[PDB]
């Protein structure tokens, strides 16, 4: 609806995309959020947006998603974008380099994007002192409905996963609203692997343990964040998990191995996940799939393709809780924050929902 959408999405974005390359973007978008040399958004987030989840208030349901912050270095300009909750990271325990250059790809045919990161992280220690930083300052944005997640990796040489995994919740922790056990990504070997019922078990078991141990102020909710490409086995197995466990929520979904038939960009054949309009209904059916399985009683964030309220409020009725996205804001930029909130609160409305509480799993309900 507004001037300012439209001039980044038709005009500076495309334009800055067609002079950066994909990480030099990335680089230069975290750099000027870092910084807060973006405007103030102006999006006053109304009470109808107010969501209570993960023993936190969430002043709206819209994060920013894993990925684009992975090293915490911009974690208040994302709240000045208007963002609800920043998840950071994956960090990984020690700093590791991640995959060579180029590991990241635009399709703009199929507004999507394919990253082969491989994790490139700053390490535990570094984030822990960048955190540590603003420690007091993260607490009263906590306070007044602003959350911080901490998604946690593993580094590709260790062989001890749960004790990477472990060693990063002993570390942030103690600095996190919530934690992510990221055992989803497409990019490190093996990974995914931890998805699997036995080995889920034994590593969430070991995590829950050393998040227990922490003292009740700096005790976080421990998430996991799943795959879109898992069998009905794989989903009915952390499903069973989840519960058998306790587990606090689960993020759903991560990118996709999977190249949907009709992806037009000539980058399609990158190896790497997916991300962007081509996954957003593959996640979306992978939420409505493990709320059911779940009986409504595992908190949810929603994320893959999000890029309107419609987007968003898709994944609220089938199950989620909360929205992430980052694609659609390395196409459209700071101001798709405001379109979805906006929209998103204008749909509630003429679907007659109260509030965005209200249309949690609605369409489990019909
Ligand atoms: C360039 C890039 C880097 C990412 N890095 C991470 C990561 O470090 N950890 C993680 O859990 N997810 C990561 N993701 C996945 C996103 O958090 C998200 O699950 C996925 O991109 C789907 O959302 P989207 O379609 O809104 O981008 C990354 C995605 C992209 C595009
Ligand atoms: C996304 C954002 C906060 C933009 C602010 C405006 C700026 C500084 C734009 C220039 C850089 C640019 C064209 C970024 C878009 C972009 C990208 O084009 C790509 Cl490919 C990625 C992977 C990212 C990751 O964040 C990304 O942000
Ligand atoms: O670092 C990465 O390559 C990465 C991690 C992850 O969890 N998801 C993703 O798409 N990329």
């Amino acid at each position: 609806a507004t001037g300012d959408e439209r001039f980044y999405a038709e005009h500076l974005m495309p334009t800055l995309q067609g002079l950066l390359d994909p990480e030099s973007a990335h680089r230069l978008a975290v750099r000027f959020t870092s910084l807060g040399l973006l405007p103030r958004a102006r999006f006053q987030d109304s009470d109808m947006l107010e969501v209570r989840v993960l023993g936190h208030k969430f002043r709206n349901p819209v994060g920013i998603a894993a990925g684009f912050d992975k090293h915490g270095e911009a974690v208040d300009g994302l709240y000045k974008m208007g963002f609800g909750f920043v998840e950071i990271g994956s960090v990984t325990p020690k700093p590791q380099e991640g995959n060579p250059r180029p590991r990241v790809f635009r399709l703009p045919e199929d507004q999507a994007v394919i990253n082969r990161y491989g994790f490139n992280s700053h390490g535990l220690s570094v984030v822990e002192h960048r955190l540590r930083a603003r420690q007091q300052k993260q607490a009263k944005l906590t306070e007044d409905g602003l959350p911080l997640g901490v998604n946690l990796g593993k580094n590709k040489t260790s062989v001890d996963a749960a004790e990477d995994y472990a060693e990063g919740v002993r570390v942030l922790g103690p600095l996190a609203d919530y934690l992510v056990v990221n055992v989803s990504s497409p990019n490190t070997a093996g990974l995914r692997s931890l998805q699997g019922k036995a080995e889920l078990r034994r590593l969430l078991t070991k995590v829950l343990q050393e998040r227990d141990g922490l003292r009740r102020v700096h005790r976080p909710a421990v998430l996991v964040k799943i795959a879109p490409d898992l069998t009905s086995q794989d989903k009915e197995d952390i499903a069973s998990v989840v519960k058998e466990l306790g587990i606090d929520g689960l993020i759903v979904t991560n990118t996709t191995v999977s190249r949907p038939a009709g992806l037009q960009g000539a980058l399609r054949s990158e190896t790497g996940g997916l991300s962007g309009k081509p996954l957003r209904d593959l996640s979306t059916q992978t939420i409505r799939e493990m709320y059911a399985l779940t009986q409504g009683r595992v908190p949810i964030i929603g994320v893959g393709g999000v890029s309107s309220g419609q987007d968003a409020l898709e994944k609220i009725r089938a199950g989620a809780s909360l929205v992430q996205l980052y694609t659609a804001l390395t196409f459209w930029g700071p101001p798709v924050v405001g379109k979805v909130k906006r929209e998103l609160e204008a749909l509630l409305k003429e679907q007659g929902f109260g509030g965005v509480t209200d249309a949690i799993g609605a369409d489990h309900r019909r």
